[PDB]
């Protein structure tokens, strides 16, 4: 197991309802992938460095998860699938919560 930092963008249009939504995939799919999830921030609205979709902004989740090395990229893959996920980006963590 290893410790990541996963940043995930979403449309910015959505909802309370279908942003409760998509983040209880998310933490299905890190469960279902062997991740621990440890810490999870709402970011929310950010000017992105670049349009995705055609929208200058995006909302912004981040996860502090400890989890196999040898899943993370099936996880990032089957996060990427929604429509909604906009961007997902994982790196390791060097100043783990």
């Amino acid at each position: 197991m290893r410790r990541y930092e996963v940043n995930i963008v979403l449309n910015p249009n959505l909802d309370q309802s279908q942003l409760a939504l998509e983040k209880e995939i998310i933490q299905r799919a890190a469960e279902n992938y062997g991740a621990r999830v440890e810490k999870v921030e709402e970011l929310g609205l950010r000017r992105l460095a670049y349009p995705i979709a055609k929208d200058p902004q995006g909302y912004f989740l981040w996860y502090q998860v400890e989890m196999p090395e040898d899943r993370v990229n099936d996880l990032a893959r089957e996060l990427r699938i929604r429509d909604n996920v906009r961007r997902v980006m994982v790196v390791k963590s060097q100043e783990p919560f």
